């Protein structure tokens, strides 16, 4: 049986011995002349090392050379939201320009966007250095905890980034995460990954690559993009509605074993009619995932309840009935 | 219509113009020769002033004269947990001696005990100076937020305290709050106080006085105490099972308009068979609480969904069916 | 594990193999000089001989003396329904008098009152001569099917009957069965009795003796009677609220093993605050009833679902999800 | 507001002043030389006139020539069930050949097949002469009551029938109605027609024409037919899988206003992936149907609860938790 966390406190200690105190190279593209950026890459990874859950995100000081490229990705891509982007993202980004502080000059710290996501849907961002485990990033996302990075792509590559940075996720991930039914859907991707096998971790990350990271929506009839990495780079948002890639309909099995690269612009895409339809289709795929149990996210204590017994489903079922009797008493109150 | 909070971010700004920047006197008993304790009372009042939600509780430095009285209330009342105290409190206090850091010499800081309650039930302790509003302390309690006071009673009164301190709540309130059934019960007391009138606030606070603050339980046949203030003082825990006060059965309306004082050891007590019997009896009382709506705690975003329409109950009921479809897909998985 | 029916057609064969084609004597009191009444009992018994489920009840002919003692029990007991009887039974009796055909001169046949119960709550009266198995009558009452006797007590004993007749059941059982929550209550006793062992069958029939057959209610503060046999005989309805019997509170375990006779007017009675509270106490008793499975009454096909696996509870919960999506769409429709 | 029934007893009273005591002609094709068949059509039309609910179906005598065309349709169409027909029908027709009494020589009476539908899903066949109101046949279907015709098409036209006969519905309708999901699905079509406007009756009947009467399924990958009239006539069952008609995908609104004829083999068909997917897609279409309320089928009393208030939704919701606490105590029983 593969391992999965139980509390958000247990999310740290068993996912830092595998993901942290690791001396990482600069980028997988080997060798940069960016040593003062590498020390900026080294200090930015050391914030997530001593960070434990419940402690706040320590704020990041920024020099102007990554602020100006944060400005360069801002003024390009915010103008690129009227082009080909999801309309749910447009109202979410308008909320992020008022609440979080999405601007050209000031890059928002990870705390104030985390305080935004707890007030909208209850997600929180979690600072982490690497994407080094595909399981642990998915196992955290079940806890309504999005693993996020605190670094920026380099000024030499301001448009295409081979690794997810704050320009990737604060503009691509978390404006989708401010949606309610997407955040329940993106969690149920991670809710299927607890104790899931390594090919199921791969299949869910194959699924996660094509309906959250790089996924195309359909709002008001017209097809728009809602993927995180689609709304993170310059030409790919122009590429997804362009027709030299092909857009399949979103299927569970076709997104389970889909081949994918990470460097050039992706060929296969998955059109999703709505975030709820992605949630209904993840309900079909998470059922057939073979597992000796299943898990329910217990959102009061923000934990995971293993349903490895009929008795465990019962103490979840009264957790439904204590708030369904709330609905039974609310329908008496209103009227 | 009275005012009630909507988010935990809105819990601070509309409950500090009414409860904070108030220059408080030392104690309601007028006149102490405790000026170096009054500046200690003043600095412990100002830590909650600029405290905003989402920020952690800053740690408190302690001089030895309140350490020794924290040591005095510890070695007496932990010895008084075999006598007349709840067994559900007893295993909880055993968890509080291991996880939170309860001992003789060091008083546990508020961050470590609040991070404990995130792991158990999802309550959090929130630092506040005064008990200045009886509505807002109940209005925060629906948000799974317990208003708590970071000061200590004076060394001249080590046993009886006229005001709730850390010796009141960190030994009386929180080890009840770590129970799952009592936390849902104590929140439903606060869930009736949202938008409720001032005599309904007073009816609920008289109810809160007799089934959370001073409430007596019944485990293993014998009657024990589970009240917060009962498990907070020297002689009162020996007084509640004594027969010179009378213990009534816990009733919805006979706890609503029950008279109460605060100085003398209390006469009337309310025996509760279990916390679930306290929960279903609050379900009967909060139903008849007259209100233009009812409110439901949204445990994902830690907020309140006001159900003032049939449409508002639906967007809760979609959250119930997405919760139940997790359960139906779990019962397919287990078996 | 003993035997219990699954379909309503399987209420017939395995409960007529043990309770039918039995040569029955006239009364358990030894010896009547009433051979024409014996032929009446024999013909009434062979009405239920070839009766299968889905067939209507064949109408019963009545001569002058059973019509006259029906008039006697009707004009005594309807006049006594103002005396110490349930007001819910009073309004249900008014509904029976305008709907089913309750009058002094004509005794109502079983078909019209059965069509009334399928109109109100969905019970059906089902003709059978003897109560020969205490297990099978309860296991029928699981199916919302009340086994019922199509004969009349003796004319020389118009007030006290040693056996349940139409003057017993049509006066005491069926106007309680037309109530919603008491029907769901009395169905849950048989739902507890499905596949239960012999001393569990004895305990559940013993409970049924004290909360359906002879059970006492409390409406508007005042104690009244709602039991079947209490509201079936003349002197017992005035005896039960007299003080020479003792009335304990309704308890799940103290009604399970409570001793009882049947000839003398009963000593111990069980006051119930409401039929809903009786339903909660039967829920708490039926929880602790030891059984390798449970059963859910599926009221669409009127059948019984064994929950002996999490898969069975899943395909039970899917119908709950259809009927709750019905409510979630209804709350969108209304507003 | 249009009129809708409330009980199954009230289903007869206000759907016989509008559909019964009307002298109907032989066929809509004007003029047959079939006077002794017209009296056979008349006596079948008069068996439904004095029919009431709860009163069972009286048996129908059959002479040779309606048996001889029942001989003809049973040899041809049962051979046409391995070809192009739904496999869920095939196991149901095998269930219908065993239980109901389906054979070549004896046309089964309506009582033995209606006793089967109460045994599987809880539907019942209700004898009626004409389909004269498209609302009332839909308004009955919400009650799990299928309006059905106890006559047979003439021997001169034994393969194509201009009107639904016993060969239409006992081979087409009821072996679909024995499915658990389809009976819930076909009721939800009728559940949208309560108090619905005449264009909504027409929109539902055009919907009912294309997903129950003439609807094509997709079982095990291959496309098969599950429509009632498709599995009722000779050449149409080979026509629907043929390619000179076109089979659209089943849609909510494209089935609502879809034009249709009745004489020529139908052009447009609606492929449905499963009966549950048709139930999900009727959940989407009947949601957007404008109505002053919605209706819930209360399957205990076999009646309809009109949900024109939040209070009416609440007395449904206590029915949910009453059988959810059944499920909550079942998950404790099993384990
Ligand atoms: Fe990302
Ligand atoms: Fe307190
Ligand atoms: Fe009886
Ligand atoms: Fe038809």
């Amino acid at each position: 049986v593969p391992w999965f966390p139980r509390k958000v406190s247990e999310l740290d200690k068993c996912h830092h011995l595998v993901t942290k105190f690791d001396p990482d190279l600069d980028l997988d593209h080997p060798g940069f002349s960016d040593q003062v950026y590498r020390q900026r890459r080294k200090l930015i990874a050391e914030i997530a090392f001593q960070y434990r859950h419940g402690d706040p995100i320590p704020r990041v000081e920024y020099t102007a050379e990554e602020i100006a490229t944060w400005k360069e990705v801002y003024t390009t891509l915010k103008g690129l939201y009227a082009t080909h982007a999801c309309g749910e993202h447009l109202e979410a980004f308008a909320l992020l320009e008022r609440f979080s502080g999405y601007r050209e000059d000031n890059i928002p710290q990870l705390e104030d966007v985390s305080r935004f996501l707890k007030e909208r849907t209850g997600f929180q961002l979690r600072p982490v250095a690497g994407l080094l485990s595909a399981r642990d990033f998915l196992a955290s996302l079940a806890f309504r905890v999005f693993q996020c990075t605190q670094y920026i792509r380099h000024a030499s590559s301001p448009m295409h980034s081979p690794e997810p940075d704050c320009c990737h996720e604060l503009l691509g991930h978390v404006p989708m995460l401010a949606d309610r039914t997407f955040a329940q859907f993106s969690q149920d991707i991670g809710l299927a990954s607890l104790g899931a096998s390594d090919e199921e971790i791969e299949k869910l990350s194959t699924l996660y690559w094509f309906t959250v990271e790089f996924g195309l929506c359909k709002q008001n009839g017209e097809v728009k993009a809602y993927g995180a990495g689609l709304l993170s780079s310059y030409g790919e948002l122009l590429h997804c509605l362009s027709e030299e890639p092909e857009i399949r309909a979103f299927d569970p099995e076709a997104a389970a074993v889909q081949p994918y690269q990470d460097q050039t612009y992706q060929s296969v895409y998955f059109v999703s009619e709505s975030f709820s339809d992605a949630k209904d289709k993840l309900r079909s795929y998470a059922s057939r995932i073979q597992r000796p149990f299943s898990v329910k996210f217990d959102p009061y204590t923000l934990a995971i309840d293993v349903l490895d017994s009929p008795q465990a489903v019962r103490r979840s079922l009264e957790g439904v009935q204590d708030e369904l009797d709330t609905l039974a008493h609310a329908l008496s109150a209103i009227g």
